[PDB]
């Protein structure tokens, strides 16, 4: 069922995020753990503090597709075991210090091709497909936009509304 999904999408906050590649994005779901370049770091911790859920939406770039969502769990914070990311070119582990805490809520795809019908007010009513990494997306926008998911079932919500 959508009961709980829908309570923790309650009154959240979602950004767009856009890896590079596919290998960060696994590291993510296995880990638990995301970290974004210093201008999206401090916008992700302002909106921690601002709101019951901040929802991360992942798109690997150019696979046409949505990989999955979840829930900031923490602030970022430095000084844990380097996480071994895949660096991008100009890219560099210093530029990714900042590690988020976060649980996964779908570790399911989304093809772009099913969302179409859907547009963000926050980037020109563009296709909820197109920004920037860290482009905050719309309340009703993203609500809708994680309902399309396909049920992840491997996920129990209850610990994740707790944290709310
Ligand atoms: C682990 N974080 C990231 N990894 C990659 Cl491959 N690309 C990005 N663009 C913004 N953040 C990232």
């Amino acid at each position: 069922g959508t009961s709980k999904l829908k309570y923790v999408l309650q009154d959240a906050r979602f950004f767009l995020i856009k890896s590079n590649n596919h290998e960060n994005v696994s590291l993510a779901k296995a880990k638990g753990v995301w970290s974004t370049l210093p201008v999206n770091e401090k916008k992700l911790n302002l909106a921690f503090r601002s709101a019951r859920s901040v929802i991360l939406i992942f798109s690997v770039r150019e696979s046409g597709k949505f990989q999955g969502f979840a829930r900031l769990s923490s602030e970022s914070h430095h000084g844990g075991s380097p996480i071994h990311w895949v660096l991008p070119a100009g890219m560099s582990a210093k530029m990714l210090g900042g590690v988020f805490k976060i649980d996964w809520i779908c570790r399911r795809e989304l093809p772009f091709t099913k969302s179409a019908h859907l547009t963000n007010p926050w980037n020109e009513h563009k296709p909820v497909k197109i920004g920037r990494d860290g482009q905050e997306i719309e309340l009703e926008c993203g609500t809708q936009l994680c309902l399309l998911f396909p049920p992840d079932e491997s996920i129990d919500l209850y610990q994740v509304i707790h944290k709310m």
